[PDB]
């Protein structure tokens, strides 16, 4: 079971027309995650959605967002070779361990807010932020995943209802980032409490609770955490805080002297490490080939080998 330079191993999950498998890169030995998409079952609008997702992944380069390494395409199948996060979904972690202490939620939430604010810098809204789409790497760092429902902000999608902003329930047109801000308030509440702030026995009950916007504050929750939730979970999207403003909040930065959370500054990608390039020449690729794939940033077998050589094993 090979595809390109990858040996396919255990399945991580499976869904509508796709599965994700862990894999090993043969040339470097690094582990990756590969999404395998059966294109034959997709209609032309699903196909267009797929290629948009790929385009979004190429735009985004952040240490708390799953990175794209390579695209392999046949006429029947699309393979997205991605960063692997070995400790699974935040959702499953909360189920096993219960709520995080605020100091543990804070470390994760700073990473989440940095990643999503950076998406908004790039004019991308995720639109399906939920505990299930936050992965954890071997060091318990957050990696946001699955931009299959994401879009640019300049359709009639509504994500997981418990995380959906009230304007989505009323069927209202919406700009973009404000709905991610609301979902991040729901995420903060789930990290600190282990439960959702709005729930119901059915969609009607859940919808009514979201629109009322009331949620329970546990006795153990600090005043500063409660006040921060108020900046996310604002019914009026016009008055909802922006993430750049929320980054200055007291709770976000408690115990982070000299390290106030700030918008991420994307570094210039080094495509010129000759030690890595020397290794790839020894593997068989020519110097000129490596230069052309890296400069056009082709997400092909070469640029993926270069990136993976830049990561641990
Ligand atoms: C495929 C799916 C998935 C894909 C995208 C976003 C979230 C979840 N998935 C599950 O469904 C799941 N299940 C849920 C049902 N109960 C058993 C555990 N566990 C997972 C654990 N690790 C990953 C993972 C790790 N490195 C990466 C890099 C890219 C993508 N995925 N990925 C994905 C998982």
């Amino acid at each position: 079971p090979h595809i390109g330079n990858y040996r396919l191993l255990k399945t991580l999950g499976k869904g509508n027309f796709a599965k994700v498998k862990r894999a090993r890169h043969i040339l470097t030995g690094r582990e990756v995650a590969i999404k395998i998409i059966d294109k034959t079952q997709l209609n032309p609008t699903s196909l267009q959605k797929l290629f948009r997702e790929v385009r979004i992944m190429k735009i985004l380069n952040h240490p708390n967002i799953i990175k794209l390494f390579e695209v392999i395409e046949t006429e029947k199948t699309l393979y997205l070779i991605m960063e692997y996060a070995s400790k699974g979904e935040v959702y499953d972690y909360l189920v096993e361990h219960g709520r995080m202490k605020e100091k543990e939620a804070r470390s994760k939430f700073r990473q989440i807010v940095s990643a999503v604010q950076y998406c908004h810098q790039k004019r991308i809204v995720h639109r399906d932020l939920k505990a299930e789409n936050l992965l954890l790497d071997a060091d318990m760092n957050i990696k946001i995943a699955d931009f299959g429902f994401s879009n640019e902000f300049t359709d009639t999608f509504c994500g997981s209802p418990p995380y959906a902003a009230p304007e989505l329930f009323q069927g209202k047109k919406y700009d973009g980032p404000e709905v991610d801000v609301w979902s991040l308030g729901v995420i903060l509440y789930t990290l600190v409490s282990g439960s959702l702030p709005f729930d119901g026995q059915n969609l009607k009950e859940l919808r009514e609770r979201v629109l009322r916007g009331k949620y329970r504050i546990p006795f153990y929750m600090s005043t500063d955490c409660e006040n921060l939730l108020k900046r996310f979970l604002v019914l009026n999207p016009i008055k909802r805080g922006t993430l750049e403003q929320i980054m200055k909040d007291r709770w976000i930065n408690a115990g982070h002297e000299e390290d106030e959370l700030k918008p991420f500054v994307e570094p210039e990608l080094d495509i010129s490490d000759q030690k890595r390039i020397d290794i790839m020449v020894g593997m068989g690729y020519s110097q000129e080939e490596i230069q052309e794939s890296l400069s056009k940033m082709k997400y092909d077998e070469i640029t993926a080998t270069y990136l993976l050589l830049g990561r641990k094993s």
